[PDB]
């Protein structure tokens, strides 16, 4: 069972090469019609993996490193593909949320808080660490069997246990493949295995995996409560959309009820690590470049005369970063 060394890392071409290095489930796969069936779906519908991978490039490095640190099967790095298409905003009919598709009750078990301001199930780092802990615990409950653990992740430990017991009573084997599970769960395991077979040897299937570098996409940066993502976007010259995709838990795009931390693009990490205390949870107006008394007055539906009356100006000519009281 390979334990990964970080000294291997500089030699990987991209994320897919790195991911395969940590696969643990490939040897014990075998012919089962159910796997081939899923594989054919992927081969016939290639845009699914392609679009999942594009969205995946924000998150996949993070997931791979967490799985490597715990020596867990790197095939689980593909679980968000089949769960959510690596879309943290995905919401199932069961109200499964985030990359890992936690239902409300299971989210609550793992203390992934759900408030008007914050949904921990969408939180990339919190939901990833909870999902890996849940999968490890399920693996431990089923005597180290990853197939049953995956089945239980989808259907619940209870459903899988009762199915095992029922087979025992009937005198049938109790491995995953022999349990008569709901169709979603019957498909779940072979789907992940099929996808992992393609990722393991994509050339042999005529698949081209989306190029994704073997580099971090984001860094965690300390932030105060009550900051708007728009304010951070402006400070760092970023698209608010990118920050939201990295911090999907913050339903109202303000840092409340969460980790007091923002994931930010690597290229802005140094700047924001240095800068993020200048923003303050938020009458007063900060004069921009290109502002005049007139333009400011127009924006606030007041008159220039009222605006001058409310301040103690040496001249009409404003300076960038100057503070004005708005009447
Ligand atoms: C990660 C997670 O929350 N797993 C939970 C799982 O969700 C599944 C549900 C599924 C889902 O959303 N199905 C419907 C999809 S669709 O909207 O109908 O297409 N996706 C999730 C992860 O695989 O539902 C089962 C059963 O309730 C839960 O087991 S139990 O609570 O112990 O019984 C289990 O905890
Ligand atoms: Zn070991
Ligand atoms: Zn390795
Ligand atoms: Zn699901
Ligand atoms: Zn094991
Ligand atoms: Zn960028
Ligand atoms: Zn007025
Ligand atoms: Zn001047």
């Amino acid at each position: 069972h390979h334990h990964h060394s970080s000294g291997e890392n500089l030699y990987f071409q991209g994320i897919w090469d790195r991911m395969r290095d940590g696969f643990q489930l490939q040897d014990a796969i075998s012919t089962n019609p159910r796997i081939e069936r899923q594989r054919l779906w992927f081969l016939s519908n290639q845009s699914f993996l392609e679009q999942s991978s594009a969205r995946g490039s924000l998150y996949m490095h993070y997931v791979v490193e967490r799985l490597e640190e715990r020596n867990m099967p790197l095939e689980l790095a593909l679980l968000p593909v089949i769960e959510s298409a690596y879309n943290p905003f995905a919401l199932s009919r069961s109200n499964a949320a985030g990359l890992w598709q936690f239902i409300p009750a299971t989210g609550q078990h793992f203390n992934l808080r759900q408030t008007n301001f914050y949904d921990g199930r969408r939180d990339i780092t919190a939901s990833t660490n909870a999902a890996l802990t849940y999968l490890e615990r399920l693996h431990d409950m089923f005597n180290g069997d990853w197939m049953l653990a995956l089945a239980a992740y989808n259907a619940g430990e209870g459903t899988v246990s009762r199915a095992i017991e029922r087979n025992e009573k009937l005198g049938l084997p109790t491995d995953y493949w022999n349990l008569p599970l709901p169709q979603e769960t019957q498909d779940y395991v072979p789907k992940l295995l099929a996808l992992s077979q393609i990722v393991m040897a994509p050339d042999s299937y005529g698949i081209s995996l989306n190029p994704i570098n073997n580099e971090p996409y984001f860094q965690a940066v300390r932030v105060k409560r009550g900051i708007d993502l728009s304010s951070v976007a402006a400070l760092a010259n970023l698209d608010e959309d990118e920050l939201y995709q990295l911090n999907p838990a913050y339903k109202r795009r303000v840092t409340m009820d969460g980790p007091q931390q923002l994931l930010v693009p690597m290229e802005k990490a140094a700047f924001l690590t240095a800068s993020l205390d200048t923003l303050k949870p938020k009458q007063q107006y900060r004069v921009r470049s290109g502002d005049s008394l007139h333009s400011i007055a127009n924006r606030y539906r007041i008159t220039v005369a009222e605006l001058k009356s409310a301040n103690r100006l040496s001249s009409n000519h404003l300076r960038k970063g100057q503070q004005l009281s708005i009447p």
